[PDB]
């Protein structure tokens, strides 16, 4: 089974779940970084403009639904959400399960006025989840339904299909060569040992090694803040509030950005990383990489989201608690 996904200015990829009976329809991010689904509530007050800008799940419009009352809070990196927990049938890329998921009543205008999303799917282990509610993978894998228990992300170019999850495998048609695995420092979170980070000439970060969370709800590729000072500063690049800048006219001329994982090379161009809007130098050009500073018992680590897997395809594999790369196609 294949999700399609919407592509929002590279940054937010989106794809849509129905849940009730009949279907209410939702557009969800699925995200290897968390393991809760949740979408808005009909029962957010409308003084939180962001609930008046999305898809509210009523639950009094559903006769599948089923009561629970759970209060949870959801904390992400650039924002929270806070509800409560209620079960009812999910339709994902056409697999049904019955799924616990929160209702959020609480949800900031910063950020999610800026969301074309109304809610996440976690696609992360149990052992990452809020109020230990069993992941949606974990349901429909008990279903036993699926021909591998692994799943795999496309991420298309801006363009303007805007990118593709399956359920099961994996699509040769978006991506080439084999697939080079490298296994999970741990079960229970998508994270992966790095060998080291080289900007241009000169392996001037992660020496020694460091970590690498494979994050499909992360807009760009992330590093602690230490880290992203020395690669800027070796790219020329400017800090501004919320990311880093660098004269357009420059941007074809940035340096290549590699990412050793698992005994191989993952290279970056500045094609891949910089948002080339214009060539002026008079104007500024944004960067993919960001500077990101992930909590323990996660972090500190990189964070390796959409900037990366548009590069390459990537499956996650439960069974075998290991991460494949292949170049994406």
């Amino acid at each position: 089974s294949s999700v399609i996904l919407t592509n929002y200015m590279d940054t937010q990829y989106y794809g849509e779940i129905g849940i009730g009976t009949p279907p209410q329809t939702f557009k969800v991010v699925f995200d290897t970084g968390s393991s809760n689904v949740w979408v808005p509530s009909s029962k957010c007050s409308r003084l939180y403009t962001a609930c008046v800008y999305h898809k509210l799940f009523d639950a009094s419009d559903s006769s599948s639904y089923k009561h629970n009352g759970t209060e949870l809070t959801l904390r992400y990196s650039t924002g929270t959400v806070s509800g409560f927990l209620s079960q009812d049938i999910i339709t994902v890329g056409g697999i049904t399960v019955t799924q616990m998921f929160g209702e959020v009543t609480e949800m900031p205008a910063l950020p999610f006025m800026l969301a074309e999303f109304d809610g996440v799917v976690g696609m992360g282990f149990i052992e990452q989840a809020i109020g230990r509610v069993t992941p949606i993978f974990d349901n429909i894998i008990s279903q036993g339904v699926l021909k591998e228990d692994v799943f795999s992300f496309y991420y298309n170019r801006d363009s303007e299909l805007g990118g593709q999850i399956v359920l099961g495998g994996s699509d040769p048609q978006h991506y080439e060569g084999n697939f080079h695995y490298i296994n999970l420092i741990k079960t229970g979170v998508w994270q992966i040992q790095m060998k080291g980070v080289s900007v241009g000439s000169s392996t001037l970060l992660c020496e020694d090694g460091c970590l690498a969370l494979v994050d499909t709800g992360a807009s760009y590729i992330s590093g602690s803040t230490s880290s992203i000072e020395k690669l800027m500063e070796a790219l020329g690049a400017k800090k501004r509030l919320f990311d880093y800048v660098v004269k357009c006219n420059e941007g074809p001329t940035l340096p290549d950005i590699s990412f050793h994982l698992g005994g191989k090379e993952y290279t970056l161009t500045s094609a891949d990383y910089v948002f080339q809007e214009s060539y002026s130098s008079k104007k500024l050009c944004t960067l993919a990489i960001h500077a990101m500073d992930i909590p323990p018992p996660t972090g500190p680590t990189w964070a390796l989201g959409a900037t990366f897997i548009r590069k390459f395809y990537t499956e996650f594999d439960r069974r075998n608690n290991r991460i494949g790369f292949a170049l994406a196609r």
